[PDB]
C-alpha cells in the first residue's frame, strides 16, 4: 500500500510531517492533523493548499487529495474555516486556542484590520496567555516583544501592549484568551474571506463570504450585505458567479447580481465557499 508524505504548516508556524496512503481522501489527513493537535471540535477549521500561481484553495475532505493538490506538492496549512460567532460558546478552551493563532496571523498579514488602540488590546492579551503576569525584569523603556502584533510595529505599540499587559495580573491563559476573542469578534472584517470581483458594469468591487452573509463591497459609502436567508440559490457559469436575493414581501420575482471573477477556477472556488458558509451557518 503506497503512502505519501505530507507537510502541514500549524498555526504556531510548526511543521507536521505524516504518511497517508496516495489515494486518501481530504478527511484522512485532517484527522490525523486534528489527533496531533489534541481538537475535537474540528468543524470550524480544514486545511489549505496553494496551486501553480500561490492561490489557497480548501482540501475537500470529502475527495481524494490526488485530485485536489493534482501536479502540486502534498504541502498544506491548517486553518479556521468557519469563524464561530460567539467564540464563547465553543466547548473547549483548546479550540478557542487555535482560534487564537488563525487570527493572530489573520491580523500581522493584514487580512483583519485593526485600530491601533484594539491591535494593542489584542497584543496584551497574547502576552499575558504566553508570559504570564507582567514582570519589569524582562522589559525595559526599549522593551520589543518577539510576539508579532500587527502588520507595521512601531515603539509606540509596544509601549502600548506592555501599558495594558501590566493591568492583566493574575489572569490565566484561558481567561486571556476569550478576552481576546470578545474584542477580536466585533472587527468589521472578523472571519471575511475576500474576493476580487467586477460587477455586472465591470466596475472593481470585493465580495466578502462571513456567517452573516455575503457583503459586495462597491465602494467606501456602498456596502451591500445580503443575510443567508435572502439568498436562495449561488451559481457559477464560465467565470461568472450569480445570486439569486429572495423577492421581499409582495415581489412577484427572485432578483439577479452577477459578478465578474478574474477566471473560471476563482469563479467555482467564490461558489463553493459560499454554499460551505451557507450550509455551516445556516445550521448554528
Ligand atoms: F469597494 C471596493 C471595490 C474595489 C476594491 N476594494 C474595495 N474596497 C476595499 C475593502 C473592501 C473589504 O475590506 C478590505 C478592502
Amino acid at each position: 500500500p503506497k503512502s505519501m508524505q505530507c507537510k502541514v504548516i500549524l498555526l504556531d508556524g510548526s511543521e507536521y510531517t505524516c504518511d497517508v496512503e496516495k489515494r486518501s481522501r481530504g478527511q484522512v489527513l485532517f484527522d490525523k492533523v486534528c489527533e496531533h493537535l489534541n481538537l475535537l471540535e474540528k468543524d470550524y477549521f480544514g486545511l489549505t493548499y496553494r496551486d501553480a500561481e500561490n492561490q489557497k484553495n480548501w482540501l475537500d475532505p470529502a475527495k481524494e487529495i490526488k485530485k485536489q493538490v493534482r501536479s502540486g506538492a502534498w504541502h498544506f496549512s491548517f486553518n479556521v474555516k468557519f469563524y464561530p460567532p460567539d467564540p464563547a460558546q465553543l466547548s473547549e478552551d483548546i479550540t478557542r486556542y487555535y482560534l487564537c493563532l488563525q487570527l493572530r496571523d489573520d491580523i500581522v498579514s493584514g487580512r483583519l484590520p485593526c485600530s491601533f488602540v484594539t491591535l494593542a488590546l489584542l497584543g496584551s492579551y497574547t502576552v499575558q496567555s504566553e508570559l504570564g503576569d507582567y514582570d519589569p525584569d524582562e522589559c525595559g523603556s526599549d522593551y520589543i516583544s518577539e510576539f508579532r502584533f500587527a502588520p507595521n510595529h512601531t515603539k509606540e505599540l509596544e509601549d502600548k501592549v506592555i501599558e495594558l499587559h501590566k493591568s492583566h495580573r493574575g489572569m490565566t491563559p484561558a481567561e486571556a484568551e476569550m478576552h481576546f476573542l470578545e474584542n477580536a469578534k466585533k472587527l468589521s472584517m472578523y472571519g471575511v474571506d475576500l474576493h476580487h470581483a467586477k460587477d455586472s458594469e465591470g466596475v472593481e468591487i470585493m465580495l466578502g463570504v462571513c456567517a452573516s452573509g455575503l457583503l459586495i463591497y462597491r465602494d467606501r459609502l456602498r456596502i451591500n450585505r445580503f443575510a443567508w436567508p435572502k439568498v436562495l440559490k449561488i451559481s457559477y457559469k464560465r467565470n461568472n458567479f450569480y445570486i439569486k436575493i429572495r423577492p421581499g414581501e409582495f415581489e412577484q420575482f427572485e432578483s439577479t447580481i452577477g459578478f465578474k471573477l478574474p477566471n473560471h477556477r476563482a469563479a467555482k472556488r467564490l461558489w463553493k465557499v459560499c454554499v460551505e458558509h451557507h450550509t455551516f451557518f445556516r445550521l448554528l
